[PDB]
């Protein structure tokens, strides 16, 4: 029997016949002896037993810098409202009652992470109508501006040497983003605000709290009022948006940034033999995870373990090394110096595409939030004062091809070389040149380095930073454009995608049983931070499709004269015409992480296949397993791409449909296909421009398979070089007109659909031909 969840708190269960059975419909947060605030997350089925995910929308979180435990929920106000996982049973008809109920305690902090914390700033969350120019904030000082000064041009040969950038070719290389103006960027303890700059160059506060509190927030209520009268001119309202992606509100006001770290990071569910997995959304940045021992005390406190304490393979160890070093400085010559790559930590946040298990072993994936240091000096003063610190890291086009080498390849690794280059009737925004190469020959290795004057080494306050992308520098260049894009190609006979290392990295893997554990160690280790170490990870540098912005119809390494021009090179110019449902065309996003295990035999001896699939702005991606050793697939040559990583693009069908509408990803044991449910009613009320919706009504259901030569089908296959790929469809099934309620997979050959056009209900059953839906009226 098949399970349909009604509302936010009740599940009905209906035959194999498509009929619901009678005194089956369960209210679970009744059931679980919680409170009406509270409702079903998320729920999935393990050792036939069902485990469901609740949390309240009257949560409330607090952070105290000062003091011990500074992460507390806040009790005086009836806010002590913490995420439960419940195990629950049939007592059989269908009678459900709770079997084990966890609680998921806020993370414990050390003096270490709270240095870093005391002083960490977080960007507002992207919503489906932020703007390319939205996210946009102005260019930072150029790399001669920081280390030289003012008027110290064609001085720069003479100089560079001792700033330790010897044979450095990227004077006018940018140091990052201005944070004075664009989108917000608030700490733990202050709240993000409705509204959002039209033009980041030029409307918002950045960092600054106070100047937006004074005045310019006063100036955003009058121009882009809520429900319009207002004129929408400088700002856009999206509070309906943002409460459509699960932000909290009092009232008017979004709760803390803390509180919406917490409620966010309690949004998916994975069940193993021993262990329970609990991660964040999507939609904002998860900086901790809990991992529950399934034999824990009934009253017992289940604390998250943080990201920035678990250690990931980024498939090399120089991968490993770029993310790091943009992360903030080192040597803290000041005392206040604080951020996370001096208090030796590791990327702390990712923006999670789901999680789920198979054979004992839990499978995650996603975006990594991009995180780099930031000057907080406060006054003669500092070069780099109110801005963040991140550059282009994309590989130089003389490095050489095969995979392994574009990827462990030293360009921009310690600081900021790429820019703008004219290269023969074409040009480029990558730096042609790395070690001793030039024009001319061979002249001396080329250096890189932070970029932080070393005069003004102790007077400097270094801090950390969260942006709710997967972009680490938005600093308003032409670079940033083709690292977002993937519009960075060599010049050799064999063209390749000069890939970036820090901006739109997809991370992916399968974590042990016993992996878990140090996770779990570390989320209980008392004074100093434990850190983890997972194995079986990697990355790979995804970015958005080129197609969705206006302007660019081609990636090659030729560049055609006006896409050097301003109005397709910038963020604020670019323009978008992606269907997806974002207004954006920058920022790629990632949802509805699925596995599942192959129906179809292999090889006498060898165990079942088993891969996972997930949506992408774009297309679909496939991660690839070897299930005789529960790893990531892989091959021996270095020049080929990690084997556990294929992409497949979406067509004009698949890419219509509205990824922020991701209602449920299901999958079928007998068939090996995948359903992907967007449900339109997911959809906020009213635009930026508080215009009401239209298009709030109906679904979509998209199928995905999989595709290529697998693993262990005989003799030849017992290896391989190519990745297995998967195919993304839409199905079929589809309305504008009816509210879905859920998809029973019927059989095989046939599938239900249940939803309400007038309250009435009504069941379509569906013709299924491998994948492929026909109404059968």
């Amino acid at each position: 029997t098949f399970l349909v969840k009604e509302d936010s708190k009740n599940v009905t269960a209906y035959t194999p016949f498509a009929t619901p059975i009678t005194d089956s419909k369960s209210d679970l947060v009744s059931l679980a002896q919680l409170d009406s605030s509270y409702q079903i997350a998320d729920q999935t089925i393990h050792n036939t037993n069902l485990f469901v995910l609740f949390k309240s929308r009257d949560v409330k979180v607090k952070y105290e810098s000062s003091g011990s435990n500074n992460i507390s929920f806040d009790s005086t106000s009836q806010g002590e409202k913490p995420s439960y996982v419940v195990e629950f049973t049939n007592s059989t008809g269908i009678k459900w009652t709770m079997v084990k109920k966890y609680q998921l305690d806020v993370p414990n902090v050390s003096s270490d992470m709270n240095q870093v914390l005391k002083n960490l700033i977080l960007e507002q969350p992207l919503t489906k109508y932020t703007l390319n120019s939205s996210l946009a904030k102005e260019k930072g000082k150029t790399q001669r501006e920081v280390h030289l000064g003012s008027g110290q041009a064609n001085q720069w040969t003479s100089q560079r040497n001792q700033h330790d950038l010897n044979n450095n070719p990227s004077p006018n290389a940018s140091t990052g983003f201005k944070l004075t103006t664009g989108n917000a960027y608030r700490k733990l303890s202050e709240s993000w605000p409705i509204y959002e700059p039209i033009d980041g160059t030029k409307q918002g506060k950045g960092k600054d709290s106070s100047g937006w509190s004074s005045t310019e927030e006063n100036e955003a209520k009058n121009d882009a009022p809520s429900v319009s009268s207002g004129t929408f001119n400088k700002y856009l309202n999206t509070k309906q948006a943002l409460e459509s992606i699960g932000i909290l509100f009092d009232d008017q006001t979004p709760r803390n940034v803390i509180t919406q770290l917490y409620y966010a990071s309690t949004s998916k569910l994975a069940v193993t033999n021993n262990h329970i997995v609990v991660m964040g959304n999507s939609f904002l940045p998860s900086m901790w995870y809990w991992v529950v021992e399934r034999s824990a005390q009934e009253n017992a406190s289940n604390k998250p373990t943080w990201f920035a304490n678990t250690n990931l393979d980024w498939g090399e160890d120089k991968q490993k090394q770029f993310v790091e070093n943009q992360l903030g400085y080192k040597e803290t010559t000041s005392t206040n110096s604080h951020n996370f790559h001096s208090k030796s930590f590791t990327q702390p946040a990712y923006l999670i595409s789901g999680i789920d298990s198979v054979n004992d072993q839990i499978i995650f994936s996603g975006f990594k939030a991009g995180s780099v240091g930031y000057d907080s000096s406060s006054s003669s003063s500092s070069s780099t004062k109110d801005q963040a610190l991140a550059w282009s890291t994309t590989t130089s086009l003389d490095s050489k091809t095969g995979y392994k080498d574009l990827v462990t390849n030293d360009t921009g690794l310690n600081g900021p070389i790429n820019g703008s280059f004219s290269i023969q009737d074409t040009f480029s925004f990558v730096v042609p040149y790395s070690g001793n190469h030039t024009n001319n020959g061979t002249t001396g290795p080329i250096k890189t380095a932070y970029p932080v004057k070393k005069d003004q080494k102790s007077t400097v306050k270094i801090n950390s930073l969260i942006n709710a992308t997967p972009l680490n520098s938005y600093g308003d260049e032409g670079i940033g454009v083709f690292d977002a894009l993937g519009l960075n190609y060599n010049f050799k006979s064999n063209q390749e995608r000069l890939p970036s290392r820090t901006d739109q990295i997809f991370v992916y893997g399968i974590v042990s049983p016993n992996e878990l554990r140090s996770a779990k160690s570390s989320a209980d280790s008392t004074g100093s931070d434990t850190k983890v170490n997972w194995s079986n990870t990697q990355s790979r540098y995804l970015p958005v499709p080129y197609n969705y912005s206006e302007g660019i119809i081609d990636a090659d390494g030729f560049k055609r004269p006006e896409n050097r021009g301003a109005s397709v090179t910038t963020f604020s110019g670019l323009k978008s015409i992606a269907p997806d449902g974002f207004a954006n065309s920058i920022a790629n996003f990632s949802v509805g992480l699925k596995a599942g295990i192959d129906p179809n035999p292999v090889m006498s001896g060898k165990k079942a296949n088993y891969g996972a699939v997930v949506l992408t702005r774009g297309g679909v991606v496939r991660l690839n397993f070897n299930p005789g050793n529960d790893s990531l697939l892989s091959t021996t040559d270095n020049n080929i791409a990690p084997i556990s990583f294929s992409f497949t693009p979406f067509t004009a069908a698949e890419s219509a449909v509205d990824l922020t509408t991701f209602k449920e990803v299901t999958y079928n044991q007998e068939s090996g296909l995948w359903s992907y449910i967007f449900d339109s009613s997911l959809k906020p009320s009213h635009d930026g421009k508080q215009t009401p919706v239209t298009d709030n009504m109906g679904f979509s259901v998209i199928t995905v398979s999989r595709t290529g030569i697998e693993l262990n089908q005989d003799q030849a296959t017992t290896t391989l070089d190519v990745a297995p790929s998967a195919l993304a469809v839409q199905s079929g099934i589809q309305s504008t007109t009816q509210t879905l309620t859920g998809v029973l997979p019927l059989s095989e050959e046939f599938s239900a659909v249940i939803a309400k056009d007038s309250d009435q209900n009504k069941i379509d059953i569906y013709k299924n031909n491998n994948g492929l839906f026909e109404i059968d009226t």
